[PDB]
């Protein structure tokens, strides 16, 4: 059968299954009902930085037609929707002035939202850093983004906190140091030899710590000031792509132990243990900034659960540490990617040539989150795989293929969840074909179809196959 024996009964009871969004990926009015521009605006709009010149100017208009999108989630049987908020929405120029229309916005969706029974999981952040804040104190390499995120989240707090249960400070500040600072492809586009100046040495780590620093201040505020009245929980959402030695070798394990660290625990070790990884510590040394104590305390327990964004697995190979002129956050790591083991491939690759079907990397990631980090709540706020351009409608449609990622990867993850792993949600990225960043819309991760020309809206094969799979 289709569903594979999944079903609802086959979670635990009260499991969150939910589909996700970000505001830049899907909103459109980029540059109208009173938004100010993030980096992400003036990035898409140089020419040749993304897949045909393409921006999120319109994208798939989901600020005009969000009722439909909410009709359709709750027709699939969906229990919540995570989406997130656009910081230059609410402030244009990141700080100062509110833009009520932009306000308007997110009470209507979140108003219409709770109307349908769906519950909202709201990210405060999604790579869309206002371009002033930006220009003005260079982003997340100045300390003072604490502050400065405390005071939009503490609006936040106040203004939907009455409403919103289930927030998420950031997505994923693993790839904003990577591609900002690292290797310079996403924006601020920074690196050592970057146009735009930078240090992929150095920048990455204060990038991170930043992050780290600016989650707890806005979650120290959320429980000092709204807590109380609210009764509400925030978390943040982070990347864990699988790591699995290739073979059995002491350096082979301690290559993709390397790996989990640099990849996780970077940000899991002071979520949880309240510390860099040991490894990090070890081999970054004075590049990696030291918590205060009193930092550190405020860190460690600050997210009330996990989100993990699980895509995909590596196998990695180790080598002899060696004492090494820094250049990288990515060569700190001392490992080499290798894609097949005894002349298989780990898995074939979706559209994205990252993204390659692994299923038991969900069983890897949970379990290993599992095991070193005493069970934390963990919510899976992002799986699923992308299709490529130029296929027809009806190509787009019959997905089988995103179908078996589906029923495959959440196998696994019940695998896990059913060996103790305390995973509290599932959430399908996503819920449209949207834009993808670098690709634009040539990549079409969606369980609806998304026409980019009439902007109508279609459900897939795995759309059915979560309607069917979900029914109460
Ligand atoms: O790459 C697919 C998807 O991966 C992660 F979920 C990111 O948070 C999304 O912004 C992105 O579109
Ligand atoms: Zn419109």
């Amino acid at each position: 059968n289709w569903l594979g024996g999944l079903s609802r009964a086959a979670f635990p009871k009260r499991f969150v299954f939910g589909t996700v969004t970000s505001a830049y990926q899907v909103e459109g009015m980029a540059a109208s009902g009173g938004r100010g521009p993030s980096i992400w605006d003036a990035f898409a709009h140089t020419p040749g930085n993304v897949a045909g010149n393409q921006n999120g100017d319109v994208a798939t208009d989901q600020y005009h037609r969000y009722k439909e999108d909410v009709n359709l989630m709750k027709s699939l049987n969906f229990d919540a929707y995570r989406f997130s908020i656009s910081w230059s929405r609410i402030f244009p120029d990141g700080e100062g002035r509110v833009n009520q229309e932009g306000v308007a916005y997110y009470n209507n969706l979140i108003n219409y939202l709770l109307q349908k029974g769906i519950t909202p999981y709201v990210n405060l952040y999604h790579y869309d850093l206002p371009l002033a804040l930006e220009k003005k104190y260079g982003g997340w390499l100045n300390a003072k983004m604490a502050d400065l995120f405390t005071e939009y989240a503490d609006f936040c707090f106040k203004t939907f906190g009455n409403r919103v249960k289930h927030w998420f400070t950031f997505n994923e500040p693993r790839i904003v140091a990577l591609l900002g600072y690292d290797q310079g492809t996403n924006p601020p586009k920074r690196c050592t030899k970057c146009a735009a100046g930078g240090n992929s040495a150095t920048e990455p780590y204060i990038v991170a710590h930043n992050f780290l620093l600016s989650h707890a201040a806005a979650v120290a505020r959320y429980r000092t000031k709204y807590q109380a009245a609210q009764q509400g929980k925030v978390g943040i959402v982070l990347d864990f792509n699988w790591y699995e030695a290739l073979s059995n070798s002491t350096e082979d394990q301690a290559a993709a132990q390397r790996a989990r660290d640099f990849h996780i625990g970077w940000y899991l070790d002071p979520l949880i243990n309240g510390h860099y990884p040991q490894i990090m510590q070890d081999l970054v040394k004075d590049r990696l900034p030291k918590f205060t104590p009193e930092q550190a305390r405020l860190v460690k327990g600050s997210a009330d659960y996990i989100g993990i964004n699980q895509y995909t697995a590596s196998y990695m190979k180790g080598q002899q540490l060696m004492q090494q002129t820094p250049t990288s956050y990515s060569a700190d790591w001392q490992v080499t990617y290798v894609f097949a083991k005894n002349g298989k491939p780990i898995g074939p690759q979706a559209n994205s040539n990252w993204l390659y079907i692994v299923p038991w990397g969900m069983y890897g990631c949970v379990n290993y989150i599992k095991q070193k980090y005493g069970n934390p709540t963990v919510v899976i706020t992002a799986n699923g795989m992308d299709q490529p351009a130029n296929l027809s409608r009806d190509q787009y449609l019959r997905d089988t293929t995103r179908v078996h990622f589906y029923r495959s990867y959440l196998t696994q993850l019940k695998k896990a969840i059913d060996e103790g792993a305390n995973v509290a949600g599932y959430f399908a990225w996503s819920l449209l074909d949207n834009f993808e960043w670098l690709s634009g819309y040539t990549s079409k991760f969606g369980i609806v179809y998304v026409d980019f020309n009439t902007l109508e809206r279609h459900p897939k094969a795995s759309a059915y196959w979560f309607r069917d799979m979900l029914k109460h």
